[PDB]
Parts: structure tokens; sequence; C-alpha cells
């Protein structure tokens, strides 16, 4: 159970390396094949869109995603949990925080390495405004937010 | 090998881990049940020189907390003894806040703790926030400085001064 | 057992962390081995007296958190090589900023039992549209600190071949 623990924030690593450091195939790998990445609503599923999401976010973002806060369990080969995750961006201003909040995930154990099947990616919102889109308000974090919603509207659809 | 004693005290290690990451999960679901829950039931959380100590006071922080705050915390960088059924240890707290003008950092700063183990499971006992000072002026409160964030810090040292009491140092 | 190994790296790390971030330079120099290395903007500096040097310097001008997240690292019996994810926030008189945001790329040596770091690159993002552009002095308040860590490496280390 421990070990099983240690070897997903394994996964929930190589996710973050793989699309900090571009590599589209690793990124998509880290999901089963028929995967599902879910953010604003905009489900992107099966290793091709993956990849072809992780290849259009290449085209536009540098930074890291830091993924903490860990809180999973485990029975047999399947896992269900949570995660905090804080994305930062290079802009010419800065470093800036072009995402905070919270992955809710199912994750399946085939084959001896576990995978995301489904990751889905809830970010925080205005106690005082829900509607409003905090990653837009900042106008360099702004194009880039554009750039990866046009991303999983063209590559997912909205449940 | 097997499981030795040093293996044991990993697993315990482990299980903090998902201490820290209850506490944060639920503070930032606005839980405030689950969050006082991560501590004992006379357990303390401090921060600012003011002290919030039991569960019943710990939930009103959090309820306080939820009416003006979204946002992340994370904790990183664990670094625990643990000594049978005692811990203390160390780690890593960097907060945001979801503003208007953009994600911004709220807080950064150190969590000193002393966990303790009932039941087969870890609690806080002591939990001690001391964030990151001006080097230049120690004086200044480094959350006050921009203008959405200060209005939350002062809600939330608000009910600090509402819940608590003044440290004796 | 590899986790245990994988679980002691974890803990250095964090000792990196909280060492240097509680202005302990002898234990910040203590996470290395005894001739090894930080490099980071393009300079080495190597050795535990130079380190302990730099963290006196960083200390006398920053405050904020260095996190280390996303640890992936493959150890090969008393060696391992891995990366991870930093992040450092920096108190300012206009809030609370990110001074640095990058990987590290590790080569970890065991020794007497414990992990050590025997060079560690820092390697921090760059923009897409422009990789010569230094970010972490982009901002004005950032850069102010950046300037003074710069001179200490210059002073300590040697630039990159």
């Amino acid at each position: 159970q421990w070990i099983e623990i240690l070897r997903i924030q394994a996964l929930c690593a190589r996710y973050c390396l793989t699309i900090n450091t571009q590599d589209g195939e690793g990124w998509a790998g880290c999901f089963t094949e028929d995967g599902a990445f879910e953010f604003d609503g905009w489900v992107i599923r099966g290793r091709p869109a993956l990849r072809e999401y992780a290849d259009a976010h290449a085209r536009v973002v540098r930074g890291r995603h830091l993924t903490t806060d860990l809180l999973y369990e485990v029975d047999g080969d399947v896992a269900t949990g949570r995660s905090a995750s804080v994305v930062t961006l290079a802009t010419a201003a800065g470093y800036k925080i072009l995402g905070s909040g919270e992955y809710q995930d199912r994750l399946i154990k085939q084959d001896g390495q576990w995978r995301i099947a489904y990751r889905r990616l809830r970010n925080d919102r205005l106690v005082s405004d829900p509607s409003v889109a905090v990653n837009v308000a900042d106008a360099d974090v702004a194009a880039v937010v554009g750039h990866l919603l046009a991303a999983a509207r063209r590559l997912g659809t909205q449940m």
C-alpha cells in the first residue's frame, strides 16, 4: 500500500516533468490509452488527443507544474485521490502564477504500472465572483490561458 | 531490510505526509470540520503571535477563512523526526490567493509541528506558522503589501484575535 | 530497498530548502559532498567552504521559501541522478513574488549511510518567445535580489564551459 503510494507520487512527478520539458509523448504516456484530462470542463480523451494538447501547450507555455499535497486511496489496481496544483509561467514581466487548483484523479494499475484514467483540474475561483476567470485577469497570463483553452476546445468536448 | 526500525519510521513519515496533505485539502475546500479533525482535540494553530486552541475554535477559524479566501495551501519540503507515537518537524508553506487581478502569493513561510499518533492516526498537537518577512524591515508584515492580499490578511488576523490568545513570548 | 532510498533523497531535498531558508549556511553546505557543487545562471560554486559563503551571502538579502516538488530520481547503488521542480518565493516591499521557477538536475552520492549532493544544477524556466531573456530580472523587485546573488556567485564561483 505504501509502495503503491510512492509509485503514484512518481507518476504525478512524471506528469509534471514531461509537460514541463515539452515531452508530449511522455505526458500522454502518463494516461491510460483511453484516459482523459479535463479542464475548464473540456474533456480531452485518448493518448492521440492528449499528445496534441501537450504539443499545443509547448508552443505557448514555459513554467513549472507543481503537484503537492498528494492524498490517494488505493484498492487493488485502482486508486482515487486529490492533489494541489500550482502552475507558474515565465513572462516578459517575470514569473507569474498561471494556475492554482486541485487535481481530482482516478488511477489504474495496468499490467504493473499506475496511469491516469481520469484527471480533472479544478482551478480556484474568486470567493465573491465564481463566474470570473481568475487566470485571465493578468494580461501576460491571459493570452496564454486563451491559447490553452482554445486547444482544449479543438481537442475535447464539454460534457 | 526488513522492516527495520528506521524503515518503520519511513512508513510513519508517509502517514505524516498524508496528514499534511489532508490539512491543506480540507481548508482549501472549506471543510472546517475536516480541517479541525487534523488536530488533536486540544491541538493548537499559532500564527502571528496568536494561538487558536481546540477543535471548536479551529473549526470557527476555518469557517472565517472560508468566508474570505479561495486559493491553495501548498505544503512541501517535509522533514520530520519520529519518536514512537510523537513526531516533530518542519515543512514549507506557500499559499496562493485568487484575486480579481489574478493569482497571487498570500503567504510564504514554515510550519513547525508537534504531532501525536493515537488510535493509529497522526494528528497535529501543535502547528506554528512563521511567515517570511523582509530582511531589511522585519517589523513589516509582507502579506499586507498588495491591497487585494492585504484585506484578506486583515480578516484572518481579526479571526485570530477573536478566537485565539496572544503568545507569551 | 529502492523505495527507502527515494524517501531518504526526499529528506535531503527538504533539508536543502529548510537550511537555506533559515539562514543555516553550515547546514546547507552539509547537504553537499565535500567537493560538491551548485550551478546556476552559468556559474558553478564548488566545495563546502565556498557553498557556505554563498549561503551566508544569500541570507543577507533573501527571505522566502524554496519549494522542491515533483521529485524523480534513478538510484543505482550509492549514486542517484534525478530531477525536481524548483519554485522560489521572495518577500518584497510589493508583496510576495516568484524569484525562481525551474528544474534541479542532480547527481547524488550516498556515503556513511547518508545521501548528499555531488552536483546540483538549477536551470530556470525561459521565455518561449526569447530564450536569451533572464526572466528572474524582468521584475525589478526580484532583480534587486538576483543581482546580489550573482555578485556572490561571481566572487565565489567559476563560469561554465
